[PDB]
């Protein structure tokens, strides 16, 4: 499945033998973190967990889904200032927010895992979150065109390295969805750029070799 269901920590170790060299760091990880869920290994796989974890983050808290589905009633703007015609990002934005409107209104983890793991509804939301970190890159150009090489242009960047399905996602990415939907998200690393420590994140992601599982915070008891 391309999000799986919440497995144990140490299962990091258990499962895969090339994992025994991090078993100290994975230890640790078992002391503040209570599960870790898996996500196909796709090149969608920050996008995916991202955008299931953010949303499962939110279910049952009315006033912070409240102002998360007026941000992404905005987005389409953001899209068409990014130079995207309603046309084409149109069919994607209905399916996210689709998925914003199960969080509403259906409120369940089961329904929400479901559309993440239905292919098609899963890779157009995908597909959504990555025309809106190219839109986001492209409307703040004079920021992340620090990123690259000065003689390189930001728009090759977003056409090729952000939009497509199955490109892999590096920090310029990670900073521009983030950013985009005001997600406070925490990178842990298993083993270029390292993201900080969160004050109170809604999202807890593992990183190893470019992947990206989602954990869950014992922050308790």
């Amino acid at each position: 499945n391309l999000i799986s269901e919440k497995c144990d920590i140490l299962s990091i170790l258990r499962d895969h033998p090339e994992n025994r060299i991090y078993r100290r760091k994975i230890e640790e990880l078992s002391k503040r973190f209570t599960a870790i869920r898996k996500t196909k290994g796709d090149r969608n796989c920050f996008y995916r967990a991202l955008g299931y974890s953010y949303l499962e983050s939110l279910l049952g808290k009315s006033r912070e889904i409240f102002k998360f589905k007026e941000r992404v009633l905005q987005t389409p703007n953001d899209l068409l200032a990014a130079g995207f015609e309603e046309h084409k990002f149109r069919n994607f934005f209905n399916a996210f927010y689709s998925v914003v409107e199960l969080v509403e209104k259906d409120g369940s983890v089961s329904s929400l895992l479901k559309v993440f793991n239905d292919q098609s509804a899963s890779d157009h939301i995908v597909q959504f979150l990555r025309l809106l970190t190219s839109a986001f890159i492209r409307n703040r150009a004079d920021f992340f065109r620090h990123f690259i090489d000065e003689e390189m242009d930001i728009k090759d960047f977003c056409t090729h390295e952000v939009e497509p399905m199955a490109t892999e996602c590096d920090h310029i990415q990670i900073t521009a969805l983030s950013q985009a939907l005001s997600i406070a998200l925490q990178v842990e690393y298993v083993d270029h750029h390292v993201f900080p420590e969160a004050a109170t994140p809604s999202v807890y992601l593992l990183y190893k070799t470019s992947h990206y599982n989602i954990l869950y915070a014992a922050d308790k008891h």
